[PDB]
Order: C-alpha cells, then sequence, then structure tokens
C-alpha cells in the first residue's frame, strides 16, 4: 500500500512472503 499494483508472478510476490513471515517468528 505505496505504489505500483503490479500482478507479478516471479519477483514482487517475493516480497509478499515477507508479509506472510509476520507471522513466521521462531
Amino acid at each position: 500500500k505505496s505504489s505500483a499494483y503490479s500482478l507479478q508472478m516471479g519477483a514482487t510476490a517475493i516480497k509478499q512472503v515477507k508479509k506472510l513471515f509476520k507471522k513466521w517468528g521462531w
């Protein structure tokens, strides 16, 4: 939620992974 909203497939998505890590915490 900043700028640029490209669909992508094998790039930006990666960043999304981090958004899923927000919960991931040893």
